[PDB]
């Protein structure tokens, strides 16, 4: 069974999509805000504004095959970054707040970009899924968390790893 997208077709590798909620009053789409001390928009977050599609996203499995296998470990890559990151890789790291969805101005090994799964959300028509943040150690995975969104004192929408309001998704392909 392969990742399929929010019209009902297959997910395909590395084509953009848009990361939308299942419930629009949830927000909108994924993009990024400036933090606290960074130079740049290196914060990943989700619009308030529900009409918004926010950015384009690559999608990469960690295979070479043309769609991607469900239990596949992903890669989520701005199609257009901002400037300052040094790669379009979206991954976790840690802020002073804990672990988050962040770019990067350094570049990343594949151990920590190659880190996210979709897992399907028990039914609707629509394709709906959480968003799984996995340890990797060696040939070894364990995706045991979740991305969800914690609101910050400006009211950002941050996407970090935490329990609270787990992200669920459908897949919206741009073009």
């Amino acid at each position: 069974d392969d990742l399929v997208d929010a019209e009902g077709n297959l997910v395909e590798n590395g084509g953009t999509y848009y990361l939308l909620p299942h419930i629009w009053a949830h927000g909108g789409g994924i993009e990024t805000a400036k933090t606290g001390n960074e130079p740049c928009p290196l914060t990943v977050v989700r619009s308030p504004n529900e009409v918004s599609k926010g950015e384009p996203i690559r999608i990469s499995s960690q295979f070479l095959s043309l769609f991607i296998p469900r239990g596949s470990l992903v890669a989520l890559g701005f199609a257009n970054p901002p400037s300052c990151a040094a790669s379009p890789w979206a991954t976790v790291v840690d802020s002073p707040q804990g672990p988050a969805v962040k770019l990067s101005q350094q570049k990343l090994p594949e151990k920590d970009i190659l880190v996210f799964k979709f897992e399907k959300v028990s039914h609707s028509n629509i394709h709906v899924y959480k968003l799984l943040y996995c340890q990797r150690d060696d040939e070894d995975v364990k995706c045991d968390q979740y991305i969800g969104i914690h609101r910050d004192r400006n009211g950002n929408r941050r996407l970090v790893v935490t329990e609270e309001n787990p992200l669920e998704l459908v897949l919206l392909k741009a073009k």
